[PDB]
DNA sequence: TTTT
DNA sequence: TTTT
DNA sequence: TTTT
């Protein structure tokens, strides 16, 4: 099975560890054995002027999704909402409402449904490729959003006196030295991972550690040794 | 504390992972420090000719169980059914509606009350020994369940061109020359594991790895070098 | 950011493992880079006199809480109910209805506002310091619970003819000559851990295992 | 309720 | 629904 | 709500 999964995550934070706002969306293309992507696409959000109610989004990733998904051709694409495998294609008021899903989700993807349900339908009259709000569910969602957080820390190494980049639940960044490393710290995931090229800036410092309001994410944080 | 616990667990899975039929029901003892089994039956299914909605697990379960519970005289008896602890033996329609438990759950065990609550209630008046539905909150119900997965691995490399099996939630297994060891990947659990002893059939390959629908399940997969 | 969280954990236990009473509360203060804690308070109950319904844990924690505060003057406390980070100076009846949880969780803090939020506002005034209303979503809270499992073992090893001590959710002790360590089996956590000097006394075994009815908690067992 |  |  |  070959599958294409998008996530936008990571966040830059204030020094009370409040986001700001988020910073990449990534779709991956992930094989077996399921691990990990060698092939994905970024697009990066502007943090300091990013709307985070909301929902640009889960817009920039079916979009990037779609894009990577035309050049490598999957089986399914995962997008990362969990409303129980349903088709986007597939979204109307009706089958809206019959979701097993709160009042708000579901006026809520009712309003996405007028972009997104076209969209779905003509990619998969192109191709047979079903687009499928799976979420939590999905391993390749979980690799995207692995690579939202380590592209998230390569976008903030590319633009720092300072900065606090709010990861994804749950996983940590390795840097090395032309490149960026992502892990989940869930060893129940079986050891999903990320690796991404990068040159690393000079003159900085950086550090991992829990974020104290938010427990089980972390928090990279660089500095300047000026 | 000596204590008999029973589940049912490891599936066949499709090409594209879909569950077919589940494989074994185990029963274990479990002692002091609660961590793994020595002594313990198993029962296999045929995963082919298997109804994934008909429910004869809990049933297997509750007969495996009682029937290591007479050989070994345990305390008492963990059945796989997150109910709160209330004995079998005490359930019918009455008890039943005053569970914190789902609408569909309540109709489930309304029906399987019908069998299983006479069977405790004869366990109990033969030795005084309860049969709780525990589930979720038991460790040696979390052990039986390793077991089950170990056993499906052994039935998997006794039974295989090739043979996906979905393993019980977040466990690994690692094959050696004449025994099969399986292993909680949570550490949260301190550390619960099981070993089976079998002969590894030759001119067979094995991959374990992460189920891409089913997040924090593994996949053990047997290819024949054919 | 300089944090003050309390926490009570860590239950005596009798031989099938039914807790019996709660030994400690513990009041740390947390700064960066939120792992441990190196300056903390605790104050131990009577588990044999102790009613589990009783709900002196919360009053116990946040006096302790207070009293650390006064000392070490964070930035914040951090109380252990998970109520979304309403200010406990701001816990009326109205702003408790709004409150997404339980009916029972409503009426039992329908209870508590009455002596608990007069001191929030009080200790508001005297300092700015808020008192929120946290939870599980807390590092700091986290670190407490740890250190109530450290100080449980230690009172476990204090007053040890035998004795069985079930620790808080997922977390080790390890004993050393001089010194308990507690550190979280989670590490999605992030490797939260704690430490406290004691004494160890002479003559005794120990040993550390899972709950077999409460998966995921460990327990301590101690003999003479 | 259980199951991957 | 998603986000730290 | 919290507790093992």
């Amino acid at each position: 099975m070959r599958i294409v999964a998008a996530d936008t995550g990571g966040a830059v934070l204030d020094e009370s560890f409040q986001p700001v706002g988020l910073i990449a969306t990534v779709a991956v293309l992930v094989e077996k054995p399921y691990k990990t992507s060698k092939r994905f696409l970024v697009k990066y959000a502007d943090p300091y002027n990013y709307d985070l109610s909301g929902r640009q989004a889960i817009r920039d990733e079916i979009e990037l999704a779609i894009e990577l998904a035309r050049e490598v051709s999957p089986d399914v694409i995962h997008l990362n909402s969990t409303l129980g495998g349903i088709e986007v294609r597939k979204l109307d008021e009706s089958t809206i409402d019959a979701l097993q899903i709160s009042d708000r989700g579901k006026e809520i993807w009712k309003e996405l449904s007028k972009d997104l349900q076209p969209l779905a339908k003509k990619f998969w009259e192109e191709t047979g490729i079903e687009i499928i709000a799976i979420g939590k569910s999905s391993v390749p969602v979980r690799i995207a959003e692995i690579y939202a957080g380590i592209f998230s820390v390569k976008w903030a190494l590319d633009n720092v006196g300072g900065l606090l980049v709010g990861l994804p639940r749950y996983m940590e960044v390795e840097i090395k030295k032309d490149k960026i490393i992502g892990k989940s710290l869930d060893p129940r995931e079986g050891g999903l991972y990320g690796e991404v090229k990068t040159e690393v800036p000079q003159g900085i410092k950086w550090e991992l550690y829990p974020n104290p309001l938010v427990r089980r994410f972390m928090v990279f944080e660089i500095t300047s040794k000026s």
